[PDB]
């Protein structure tokens, strides 16, 4: 695509955001929201010529046409920079967006939820804003949908937060996260499993605690059972999972010693897959720290 030095042009869709005439209002969105899918430098314009609280109000549409629209725009603008997620944050989007986290519309549902995804990628800050507005409580519910395309997203997003601080990892714990999380991990559908295990080993980067909180929950024998699975990446995510527990004080190094890991994850150390071999031989340092 093209340079173009923003003007007037820029000030004048916001406002047809505005236009009784759904033709104009559309066009002006589509066009906000092209120029939103490019760099930093170009969502930037959007944010300057005000198109944010236009879009946010948007989200409380009827029309369903309008609001996948605006809320594509605002998920594209909160894929740039902390202070573009921030500035998104503070035009009021989060709770409009938790809201729809109950939406029976599994298109709007799946795009608020990336949108939010979006937002949690950020810093500890826009993380914290997402913890705040009250998202917890759906996603954690989301973990028990029988729908694989919203159950991915939901992980995503529950990831994204739990790659915070460990406050921010506690509370996705105090939200009720893991028993959903451990029972994923039984999951035949192997996709999923590895979604699972990227929210968890998330979880378990925290501090003593929050591993704590993974081992009581029942991680480890599902975990260690995972360490014979033979699909690859998946025995790459259960090393790094069992890495991140290993890490841990006494009492939790005690615990992965106790499911039987040790003796795993020696005999991973020579397998014929070299990220495997890496994983396992870091795991095991940590286990040995
Ligand atoms: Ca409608
Ligand atoms: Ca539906
Ligand atoms: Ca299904
Ligand atoms: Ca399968």
């Amino acid at each position: 695509h093209h340079h173009h030095h923003h003007g007037s042009e820029l000030p004048q869709m916001v406002q047809q955001l505005n236009s009784p005439d759904q033709q104009e209002l559309q066009s002006a969105l589509r066009k906000l929201s092209q120029i939103a899918s490019g760099g930093n430098e170009q969502i930037q314009a959007v944010i300057d010529a005000g198109a944010l609280p236009a879009l946010v109000q948007l989200l409380s549409s009827p029309n369903e046409q309008i609001l996948q629209e605006a809320l594509w725009t605002l998920g594209n603008i909160a894929s740039g920079g902390n202070e573009q997620i921030q500035a998104v944050i503070d035009a009021g989007a989060l709770p409009a967006l938790v809201q729809l986290l109950s939406s029976p519309n599994e298109q709007i549902l799946q795009e608020a939820l990336w949108t939010l995804g979006n937002i949690a990628s950020g810093g500890n800050e826009q993380i914290q804003a997402v913890i705040d507005a009250g998202a917890l409580p759906a996603l954690v519910q989301l973990l028990s949908s029988p729908n694989e395309q919203i159950l991915q997203e939901a992980l995503w997003t529950l990831g994204n937060i739990a790659s915070g601080g460990n406050e921010q990892i506690q509370a996705v714990i105090d939200a009720g996260a893991l028993p959903a999380l451990v029972q994923l991990l039984s999951s035949p559908n192997e996709q999923i499993l590895q979604e699972a295990l990227w929210t968890l080993g998330n979880i378990a980067s925290g501090g003593n605690e929050q591993i704590q909180a993974v081992i009581d929950a029942g991680a480890l024998p599902a975990l260690v059972q995972l360490l014979s699975s033979p699909n690859e990446q998946i025995l790459q995510e259960a090393l790094w999972t069992l890495g991140n527990i290993a890490s841990g004080g006494n009492e939790q190094k005690q615990a992965v010693k106790e499911a039987g890991a040790l003796e795993k994850l020696e005999q991973l150390q020579s397998h014929e897959n070299e990220k495997i071999q890496k994983e396992a031989q870091e795991a095991l340092e940590k286990l040995q720290a």
